[PDB]
C-alpha cells in the first residue's frame, strides 16, 4: 500500500490554516510534491589565503504543489503582502509495511511565501505551486534498520542568515 | 458528474456582453481555463532598518482561455483601445454531489484587457487566450464541511495600487 | 458534417489571384488555419495626468497556413517587393446544421505580405505560412440564436495608423 | 501512387555531379525535402516621404535534405571553398493521375553552398542538410485545370542584388 | 542478469556515511546514474610560439543521481557549508557472466559537493541529483579478454590544480 | 543484412588504442554514430573588389558517439591534456549485398580531442560523445554502379590552416 503524504504547517502571526483531516495533522495543508536546489560556488582548485571565502551557498526556494483549496486565497494574500512566519514545518510520509513512516521532516525559520502559481484547467483537479524562502532550515531524516524498524534520526541544519550550521535566524 | 464551468462578466462603460445561457450567468462569457502567477521578491535574510521595503509583489496578468464567439471582436477592440472596466467578476464551479458549488470567486477592480491571442486551426473548436491586468483583487473561496455542506467563506484581497490588503483601486 | 473553410482575397494593383473553385469565393485563396496576437502595454496601476498615454497596442501579423499552389510564387514575389494592397478580406466558415455559416469575417486595410515560409517534406501536402501586416482592421462576428438562426452581427474595428476605433488607414 | 521527387543540378565551373538515374535528370542530385523563409520588414503604418525605403527583404537560405552519397564530399569542399555557381536548378514533382507533374521549378542565380550538415546514425539512411545562398531567383509553378490537365505557368522572380523583380544577378 | 550498481564513498573529516548493505561497499552510498563533461578549448589551427598555452581544459562537475535516503541531509549540509573531502571514490559495476565486474573506478581528490537537487513527486521513489567538484581525478577501466576474463587495467589521471597528468591536488 | 559499422584510429605519439576485434580494424575504436557541420559566411550579393575575402568557412568539431570502454580514460586524459595527433582515420561501412562496403573514409590531420561527454544510466549500455578538432581533412566516398560493383572514388579535401583544398596542415 502506498502511504505517500506531505503535510505543511505555517506558524506565525498571520494564519494560513489548512484543510487536512489527518488525525496527526489536523488543519495542516496537504501537498502533493516538493522540489529544492542547493548550489555551492566554492572552488576546488583555488583556496583563500586566509579564513574568509567570499561566496556563499545559494538555496533556491522550496517549491510545493498542492490542490487549490480554502488556503489558496490565504497564500495569495500572504505572498502579496510579504508576511513573515516564525516557522514552517513540512512532514513527509511513505509506507513502512503495516504503518507509515515520517521519513523526512523539514523545519524552516523566518519564512516568506515567495511565489504562488495557481491554475484551473478544463480537466483535472486545480492545483497551485508555491515557493518558500527562509533564513534557516533543519532537516531530519528518519532511518530504519533492515527490518524496517526505526533506528536513529539524522539531523542536519543550515542558517543562510548566519552562514553556519545552526537552526537559527538571528545572530 | 463533472460540473466544471467558469464565467466572466465585464462591468464598465464599454460593453463586453457574453453569450452564456446559464440561468445564473445570463450574458456572461463562458471560459475554459484560468492561470495566474504572483511573485514576491522580499528577502528572508535581509530586513529593512525601518518600516519601508522598496520592492513590492508582482502579479502577472490573469490569463483565460475561451472559445471564439461573438465577444471575441469586443475583446480585440477593447484590448486595442485600452478601455478600463470598473470591475470584472469571475465565478468558478465544480460538482458538489447533487448540485454544483461556486468554489472560487474573483473580483478585479480597474481592469484592462492586456492581451488577446486567437487561433483557428484545421481541427478543433477555435479558441483564444486573453489576459487581464488590474489595480486590485478580491478572492473568495467557498468551503464545505466533510458532508460537502457549505461552511464559511474565506475572503482575502490585495490592492496593487495601494500596496495594502484592500479591495480598492483609489487611495 | 464539418464545413470548415477559410478564404482570402487580395485587392490591390498587384494581383494575387487564387485557385478556389468554391462558388462564393471563385479565385480566392483557400487557407487552412489562422493565428493572431494583440498586446496592450497600458498600466492598470498608473494613469496619465492628462489625456495622453504614450504607448499603444501592438498587433502581431496575422499568420495563415495554406497548401502550396499557383499563388505561392505570387506571395513570394509580393513579400520580396513589399507591394501594398488596398484591402485583404478573410472569410471563416463552420457548419450550421444543414448549411455552413460565415462566423467570422476580417477586412484588413493597407496590407503587406510580411513573411512567407514554404516547405516541401517527404510526406504530406506541401504548405506555407504567410503573415500579413496592415494599417487597419474590421472584424465581424456573425451571431446565431439558440436555434442556430442568424441574429445580428458584431462589428468592431481598429486603426493602427490613426490609433482610433475606425476602419481607416488615412487621417 | 505517390510520385514525389525533387532534383537539383549545379551549373558552374566547379562540378557537383549527382547520382540520379532518372531519365529526365541524369546526373542530378536527388533530394528529399526543401524549406525556405522570406521576411519583409517594411511598415504598414509608416511610409517614406519619397521613393526610397531603407530596409529590404531578407531571403533565408534555401535548405535541402538529401541522402549522403558521392556528391557529399563535393558539397563539403564547395562549401568550404565558397565556390560560386552560375546557376542551380531545382525541379519538384508530384503525382498527376497517370503521370507525374513538375509542379514547382526554382532557378537560383549566382549561388554558394552556405552550409552542409551530415549525420550517420546507428539506424536509418545517413542524410545531410545543405543550404544555398543566391543573388537572384526565378520561381515557376505549373498549374492544372480541374481535369488535372496542364494550364499556364505562373512565373515570378526576385533579384536580391538588384532589389527588383528580375532574374538577374548583375546590374 | 543485469548486475548494474554504482557506489560512492566520501573520505574526509566530515562524515557522509551511506546506507549500502553490499558486502563489498558497506556504508557506501548507492547511486543510480552518472554523467560528466570535459571540454578542451585548444586550437588545432593555431599554436603557441613557445611552450605556454593560455587556456586549459574545463571539467564539468561529476553529476550523480541517487534515491533520497539518510545521507541526503548530510549532502545538503555539506553542500551548504562547502566542506572539502580528501577523497571520493566511485565504483561502477556490470554483469560479467556469473559474477559482476567493476568496469570503472573513479577517484577524486580534494572534493566539494557543488550542488544537490532533491525532489519528492506524487509517484515514484524520491531522488536527488548531486554534483562533485574536485582538484584531481584518477580513472581506472578494467579490461577483459574475449572470454570475459580480467586483463590489465587502464589507468589515466588529470590534475586540474597542477595542469598535469597526475593524481595530486598539491604542487 | 545490416552491416553498419564505424571505426576510428588515432595515430600520434600518445596512444589511444581501441578494442575492436574486426579483422580489418584490429585495435581501432568502434563507434556508433557521427555528425558534422560546415558553415560558409561568404555573401552571394556582395563580392570583394580584389582577390581577398576576409571571412572563411567554419568547420564544427566532428562528433562521435561510442560505448564506454577501455579507451574511455585514454580519451578523457587526451582531451584534458590537449594532446595533438598526427592523423585520425574514420572508416564507415554499410551493406553491399553479400559483403560490406566502406562507403566513406575520413582522414583528419593535426587533431585534438575537443570534448568528451560520458554517461552511465540505470538502463542501457553506457556511452560517450567525443569531438575532434583538426587542421585539415580528406574525405573519400566510394561509389558503386547500378550493380553495386565498385566504381571510382570521389576524393575531396580542405585545409583549415592553409585555407586551400589540400590535405596539409603545414604551409
Amino acid at each position: 500500500a502506498s502511504m505517500k503524504d506531505i503535510y505543511v504547517e505555517f506558524r506565525g502571526k498571520y494564519k494560513v490554516d489548512g484543510e487536512s483531516r489527518d488525525s496527526e495533522h489536523k488543519g495542516w495543508l496537504e501537498v502533493n510534491s516538493w522540489s529544492h536546489n542547493i548550489r555551492q560556488p566554492k572552488s576546488a582548485t583555488s583556496s583563500s589565503v586566509g579564513g574568509h571565502t567570499a561566496e556563499r551557498v545559494e538555496h533556491s526556494d522550496m517549491v510545493f504543489v498542492k490542490d487549490l483549496d480554502a488556503t489558496s486565497p490565504k497564500l495569495w494574500e500572504a505572498c502579496s503582502a510579504g508576511y513573515t512566519f516564525d516557522e514552517v514545518q513540512i512532514d513527509f510520509y511513505r509506507a513502512n509495511g503495516d504503518k507509515r513512516i515520517k521519513y523526512l521532516q523539514i523545519k524552516l525559520k523566518h519564512v516568506l511565501v515567495s511565489s504562488v502559481t495557481p491554475t484551473v484547467n478544463e480537466e483535472g483537479v486545480p492545483t497551485e505551486a508555491f515557493g518558500l524562502k527562509y533564513a534557516a532550515v533543519e532537516w531530519t531524516y528518519n532511518q530504519q534498520d533492515i527490518n524496517g524498524t526505526a533506528k536513529g534520526a539524522v539531523t542536519k541544519k543550515w542558517s543562510l542568515s548566519n552562514n553556519t550550521a545552526s537552526y537559527a535566524a538571528l545572530a
